[PDB]
């Protein structure tokens, strides 16, 4: 089984690009990160920052997770993000996504030793 930390990396980290360069970014990335394997993951955010910069959020602004738990942290600064969301028509196994690039704060749930991101809660 994948570790919670490795699963966060695979689903949320895109340190290789500064931003989504086309409308097809999400179709490509949802596929290459194995988020369309058995079903279409409806919503997924990729972060265009270093792994170190995203891990560092776990010692930034402590906030509530939307589930009401208290191991969530908001980034002090904005980050380059891409929101991926299934289109209204999308049907497995022809998953189709809308790509939205933005600069926003990220909120992540952190856990473990080392204390690292295990869930992407939201971007603000
Ligand atoms: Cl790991
Ligand atoms: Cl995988
Ligand atoms: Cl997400
Ligand atoms: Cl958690």
């Amino acid at each position: 089984k994948e570790t919670a930390a490795a699963k966060f990396e695979r689903q949320h980290m895109d340190s290789s690009t500064s931003a989504a360069s086309s409308s097809n970014y999400c179709n490509q990335m949802m596929k290459s990160r194995n988020l369309t394997k058995d079903r279409c993951k409806p919503v997924n955010t990729f972060v265009h920052e270093s792994l170190a910069d995203v891990q560092a959020v776990c010692s930034q602004k402590n906030v509530a997770c939307k589930n009401g738990q208290t191991n969530c942290y908001q980034s002090y600064s904005t980050m380059s993000i891409t929101d991926c969301r299934e289109t209204g028509s999308s049907k497995y196994p022809n998953c189709a996504y809308k790509t939205t690039q933005a600069n926003k704060h990220i909120i992540v749930a952190c856990e473990g030793n080392p204390y690292v991101p295990v869930h992407f809660d939201a971007s603000v």
